[PDB]
Order: C-alpha cells, then structure tokens, then sequence
C-alpha cells in the first residue's frame, strides 16, 4: 500500500496540532477529586472484603495509577492475603468464586461477574455512585510494576502524557482498543507510544529497564521475570546523556509517530519492545505468526498483538493510515468552518470510513471474546 505525500505545514496549523492533544489531557484527565474518590472506592472494597476475608489487602493498578487515566477509566484492582507472598498456595479460581459471593452481599454494586476462563481472571462490576467498573484480579504482580515503571516514564516530560492521551483518544474513537472485543487492549497502545518516544531522534525517553549503576542490570524477579527499572527521575539527567535534547512540540510528535507506524517500521520484522534500545527482531522471538508482534516490558513470552486476526489488523491498519491523512493533511475552510477541532480530528466516518470494527470472534449476544453462547451474562 502507497501513501499520500504530505503537504508541507504553516506554523499555524502546527500549533493547532499542539493544542489538540494538550485537550485530549485536559479534557479527558479526572479531576483530583475524582482522583480521590477512586482510591476511596479502593478503601471501601477492602473493608467490605475484610469482614470475610480478614488481610485482604487491595492494590490500584492500571491507568488510575500509571499517569494515563480518562474519567470514565475502569478501576484496576490487585488482591493478595497479608502474610502470603505469591499465589502458589492459593487456590485463584476458588478464590475468585468466593470473593464474587461476597461482593453479592455489597448494597453498592451492581452486576457482579465472575471472569474465570480469562488469561488473567477477574470478578468485575459496577460501582453504583461512581458509575465506574471495576476489576479485581488476584495477585496479579506484574501489572503493579508495570503500572509503576509506566508512571515513572510518564514523569519524564509532560510530552509523554499528551500522546499517551492523543493516542487513547484516537484508538477509542476509532473503536480498536478493546482486547475483550478482538481489538488491542489500551496498555498495548500505551506502550506503542513509548516504543515510538524511545527510538525517536533524537529520544524523547530513555529505557529505563537499561539505566542502572554499572555495571550489570540489577537482577529482581518476581514470578521469573527481571522487573527492575531506573525510577529516580529526578536524577534521571545524570544517568541519561541524551536527557532534553529532543525540542519536538506535541502535534510535531503525534504526526510523527502516525507516520512511524504507517511510514517507517517494519512490523513483519521487529517487535515493539520498550525494555530494550537495540531493536528486536521478530524472528529472534519466533513470533512471526501475527502482524502487530507487541512483547511486554516483563513478561517476556506475553505478545500483546497474539489475538488480533486478521481483518482486525486491516481494520487498525487503515485506521492509522486515515488518522495520518487527517492529522498530516489540511483542508480547505478549516478550522474557520469548524466550531469544535476535536470533532473534526477524530471524526469516526473519516478515521474508519464509517466501518464498524470487526468482531467474527465476538458472541453474538453481547460481543465479547472467550464464551460460547451457553455461558452468556447476557443470555
Ligand atoms: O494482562 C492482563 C489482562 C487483563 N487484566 C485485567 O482484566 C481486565 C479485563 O481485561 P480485558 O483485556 O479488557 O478483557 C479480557 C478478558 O476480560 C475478556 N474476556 C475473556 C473471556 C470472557 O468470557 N469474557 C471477556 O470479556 O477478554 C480478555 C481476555 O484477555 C482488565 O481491566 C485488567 O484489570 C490484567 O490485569 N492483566
Ligand atoms: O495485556 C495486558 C493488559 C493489561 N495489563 C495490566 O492491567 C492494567 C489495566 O488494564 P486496562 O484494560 O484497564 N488498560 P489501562 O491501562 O487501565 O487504561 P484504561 O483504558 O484507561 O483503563 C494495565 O494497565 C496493565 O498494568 C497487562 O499487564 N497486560
Ligand atoms: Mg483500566
Ligand atoms: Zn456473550
């Protein structure tokens, strides 16, 4: 597939392109309020849970706690016993039946929804005076630590968050950041972002899994995987050489990286790895079977990208390939003709062509991935 050549840009239209994705922070960021309210939904959980299951202890992670969260984000929950350090003696799926009897019990929630069949199994629901869901998933390390190395490189410079939020406001328009539908989840997109800010030229931000007081990498595993990382960013300019070097403002960037992906790399080739500078091959990680190969900065065997098919990758595919064409392209009577820049950015008709995306693996009662129709909630 050719691309259209993009017209050279004024420094007016680039400062619209700044502004775009600094609204996408502003607008979609929660208030420290409600902020606030999440970590005492957080609080309330667990004196609930602890009337049953004393020690419990939960844990936000996710996007309430990487830097990246929009109002309307899920509640990302980690339970785990005082006293028991992993998970090798309890038994999850029993536990996760257990936890969803007690949640029944909670005069606030609605909906309860035990998810045991999933990689990562979770009992979901809905908060009633928050209007927010929430998931709670049992001992689930990992994504604490990732949640933390995503908060440290979202410290880094406040150019990290603009795209982080342009970049989630454009896969949600374009309905592609729903794994639980066939799609990416938004933490694949999140890491995209940051793979781009890493290889850029000059970079944005470092590998912090890399920086270390010499002179090997600091070994710290948890469940088999090495999930140390540099997080003193304060003194990230004596451990980074490169540190403030890149001048791109925010649109110069969000085109760049629309490019990036649509242009410059080569998906059949490398793979999306943010632990590591030195590119990674594909073939190295024998993990030619699919397009879009995404590895996660810890564990090393999960592909983010291994459950899309097909005409999903198509689909995200010319989703790009039209937000290029759209970010990349001006157009006549803009913005004068144009009462909101946001409607016309992110408009889904152009972005997607009026398509809908995909969903042969869905159920068709409800549309999600992973039941057959017999185990349907909707049903
Ligand atoms: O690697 C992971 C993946 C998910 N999660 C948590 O599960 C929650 C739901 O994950 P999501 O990617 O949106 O959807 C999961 C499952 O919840 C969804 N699924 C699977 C089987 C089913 O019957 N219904 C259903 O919706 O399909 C996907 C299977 O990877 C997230 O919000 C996380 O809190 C994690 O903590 N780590
Ligand atoms: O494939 C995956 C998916 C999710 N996760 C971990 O589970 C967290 C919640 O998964 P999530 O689907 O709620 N995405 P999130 O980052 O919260 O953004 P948002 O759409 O605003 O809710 C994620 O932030 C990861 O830490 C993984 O480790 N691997
Ligand atoms: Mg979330
Ligand atoms: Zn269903």
């Amino acid at each position: 597939i050719q691309l259209e050549p993009l017209p050279p840009l004024t420094p007016k239209f680039l400062n619209i392109l700044d502004q775009v994705c600094i609204q996408c922070y502003k607008d979609f960021s929660p208030t420290i309020i409600e902020d606030q309210a999440r970590e005492h939904i957080r609080q309330n959980l667990e004196s609930f849970i602890r009337q049953d299951f004393p020690g419990t202890k939960l844990s936000l992670f996710g996007s309430s706690k990487n830097g990246f969260g929009f109002k309307q984000s899920d509640l990302d929950v980690c339970m785990t016993i005082n006293g028991l350090e992993t998970a090798e003696g309890l038994d999850c799926v029993r536990t996760i039946e257990e936890l969803a009897r007690v949640l029944r019990k909670h005069s606030g929630l609605r909906n309860i929804l035990p998810i045991t069949t999933a990689k990562v199994p979770i009992v979901k629901f809905f908060h009633l005076r928050s209007g927010l869901e929430v998931d709670i998933s049992l001992y689930n390390t990992l994504a604490l630590h990732n949640t933390r190395l995503l908060s440290a490189y979202s410290a880094i410079d406040p150019r990290v968050k603009y795209l982080c939020y342009t970049m989630k406001v454009f896969t949600k328009m374009c309905d592609i950041g729903d794994a639980s539908r066939g799609s990416l989840s938004s933490y694949a997109y999140t890491l995209m972002v940051l793979y781009f800010l890493q290889q850029r030229n000059p970079p944005v931000i470092p590998v912090l899994q890399e920086i270390y007081k010499g002179e090997k990498k600091p070994e710290i595993f948890v469940d088999g995987w090495n999930i140390y990382f540099f997080d003193q960013i304060d003194e990230l300019p004596t451990y980074w050489s490169e540190c403030g070097k890149n001048t791109e403002s925010v649109g110069q960037l969000w085109l760049g990286l629309l490019r990036f992906y649509t242009e410059e790399f080569d998906f059949k080739e490398h793979v999306i790895s943010i632990r590591r500078k030195s590119l990674l091959t594909t073939f190295k990680k024998q993990w030619t079977s699919k397009y879009i190969v995404i590895e996660d900065p810890f564990d090393l065997n999960h592909n983010l990208g291994a459950g899309l098919s097909r005409k999903m990758t198509n689909f995200i595919m010319k989703a790009f390939i039209n937000g290029r064409r759209v970010f990349g392209i001006p157009v006549k009577g803009f913005p004068k003709d144009y009462p909101s820049k946001m409607e016309y950015f992110f408009d889904p008709d152009v972005l997607t062509e009026g398509e809908l995306a995909p969903n042969d693996r869905c159920c068709r009662i409800c549309g999600k991935i992973g039941h057959f129709m017999k185990d349907c909630p909707m049903r």
